[PDB]
């Protein structure tokens, strides 16, 4: 089971921008699609569980199509978050703290930290 508690939680992500909360698969990807540039990454919650998933834009090879990956952040017995299942951290905002400078997990070096306030994008129709 999963039931929150009374009051605000210690962990604060909303403060950041790369932490896209209150979104869904479509949103995560959609946002990246707008950037369509290697690096565009983000962080959302797993409607399934109280976890967090990182959505990065890989982009096709011949820049002809779009590519978006989804790295689910799991936790080990040591209650540490990890994406590459090789480097465990103590806080969510800590795992990406380094990654940004150096992936360190067969992942692209985050370049464009897609934040809540997106740059700009046209509307369907």
């Amino acid at each position: 089971g999963s039931s929150g508690s009374s009051g605000n939680k210690i962990t604060n992500l909303e403060i950041y921008e790369w932490y896209h909360r209150n979104i869904t698969r479509n949103q995560a990807e959609h946002l990246l699609r707008q950037e369509s540039k290697e690096g565009a990454f983000i962080v959302r919650d797993s409607r399934h569980l109280g976890s967090y998933t990182i959505s990065v834009f890989m982009g096709a090879r011949r820049s002809t199509e779009a590519a978006i990956k989804h790295y689910q952040i799991k936790k080990n017995d040591s209650g540490q978050w990890y994406v590459a299942e090789r480097h465990a951290f103590q806080s969510i905002p800590e795992l990406i703290w380094y990654h940004q400078h150096n992936a360190a997990g067969l992942m692209t070096r985050l370049r464009y930290p897609v934040g809540l306030m997106g740059s700009s994008g046209p509307s369907s129709g």
